[PDB]
């Protein structure tokens, strides 16, 4: 991967493994959300870093509040996606990162996403509005002008979302994460909780229509020894889908979400 | 990835992920496996396949019997890690897939595997012995003379595992897959059944050790909608006896061991 000749967003190529690739012998959307996740990751090491040098002194972090992805057609097994990734700062709210997915070989567009981003201490986990101080810090490797996965004026990723009520139409429940499921500082990875959502989706919607859209709403962290339930209400050629995760136990939300399913 | 001068063994780089490492900096054992896994299915295309013509047709399939993982120094985020796999067949008893690591910087070998085959219908789920018909096919792709990732006499990926003996020392019950776990084909990825048997290792042993040499034995697949129980216990560096099996019935799908090094 490099950064673009600007040095203003940074993009990457992949080619799909045979262990990415589900049932339809095409990239699962947890494949997608790793390579985004990924494409992040080098962006942040090219330039320096996500936390800056005032965020380490602070104990800040940055947290994903909301992340939404899009797909209109997922790359098979050997196919070669390109992954163009940018921030930009959105005032004292926090940061939004953007990607642009595309098929290496024809150019065309063949998905997009976009995440919101919230400052939060490390230790008492309360959320901050960005200081002009870390601002600055994270300017200087943004563009100035607003650059938008999604600039349609009623888009679906700015969208509320509401609670699903009980009883739920559908649920898979006692769901645990393992180690694997953990990252490189023994948090649960951002894409389990995709995982989990999906899970409540009954098998016919999966053996006969793909995932075209998720937008997804981080409440809380899930821990190692948590346990969670998903749950799924139909809300809708296309099906929608209103989701809800929380624990097993006394119900405390730790996700909501929808997605948009077309036929197959 | 490609198939090296004498078409006889296939090689590919590898750049270790962020999302690829756990809570030591580095590539975790199942993102390992799961390259074993890669390079090996680019050997198979690259030689004209995971299954012959005479194997379709008559309904059979590769299954793996054993696998065996030795990894002495993982690679970190960023590393470059150079595998190198190749096939030999062992009679009639079934086929070896072998794997070498290497860092590609260096050229120094940090790991190596072994796995064992056994050929199997898939739709009465018997195993057969392999035909010299099927035997034939395979050769013309494979070494002649032997080369093996595990030259030894008698070594750690030969010897014979035990079933472990109730109560077992440590537990994790109640595992099931995801749909994330499972391939293609819906049937769940080996890859699973290593973090499987790894959940019952104790934290403390994950904190202060890193895993040096897994051999895991598969004695029937776990279906989509079963519950496994992970059971381990001490028998010694750092030794364990593993079990999985259904949660119910006690039904047995794997037995293993494990070597822990201190870190
Ligand atoms: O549970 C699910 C259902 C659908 C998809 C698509 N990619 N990953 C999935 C997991
Ligand atoms: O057929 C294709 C080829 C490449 C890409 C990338 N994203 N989706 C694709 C589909
Ligand atoms: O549960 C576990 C424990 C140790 C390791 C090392 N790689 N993956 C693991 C999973
Ligand atoms: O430090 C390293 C670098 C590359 C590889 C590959 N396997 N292990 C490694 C360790």
């Amino acid at each position: 991967g490099s950064l673009t000749e600007d040095g203003l967003s940074y993009k990457e190529k992949f080619v799909v493994r045979s262990y990415e690739v589900g049932s339809n012998k095409t990239a699962t959307v947890e494949t997608i959300a790793n390579l985004l996740q990924e494409v992040g990751c080098n962006h942040a090491q090219s330039v320096g870093f996500a936390t800056t040098t005032t965020m380490r002194k602070l104990h800040l972090i940055w947290v994903t509040a909301r992340m939404h992805i899009e797909i209109y057609k997922y790359p098979a097994w050997g196919d070669v996606v390109e992954i163009e990734t940018w921030c930009q700062s959105e005032g004292r709210i926090g940061t939004r990162r953007d990607w642009i997915l595309k098929d290496s070989v024809t150019g065309e567009v063949t998905g997009r996403a976009t995440s919101k981003w919230v400052m939060m201490n490390q230790d008492t986990r309360r959320l901050q509005k960005v200081s002009d101080d870390v601002r600055d810090e994270y300017l200087v490797f943004c563009p100035q002008e607003p650059r938008l996965a999604f600039p349609e004026e009623n888009n679906r990723s700015l969208k509320k979302i509401p609670k699903l009520e009980d009883p739920a139409q559908y649920s898979m429940i006692g769901l645990k994460p393992r180690r694997a499921d953990l990252d490189m500082n023994q948090h649960v990875n951002n894409v389990t909780y995709i995982g989990w959502v999906l899970e409540s989706i009954p098998q016919e919607i999966v053996d006969t229509h793909e995932l075209q859209v998720i937008t997804l709403d981080y409440r809380r962290e899930c821990q190692q020894d948590d346990v969670v339930d998903s749950l799924t209400t139909t809300t809708s050629n296309d099906s929608q889908f209103l989701h809800l995760l929380r624990l097993s136990g006394d119900g405390q939300e730790i996700n909501r979400g929808t997605t948009l399913w077309r036929k197959k």
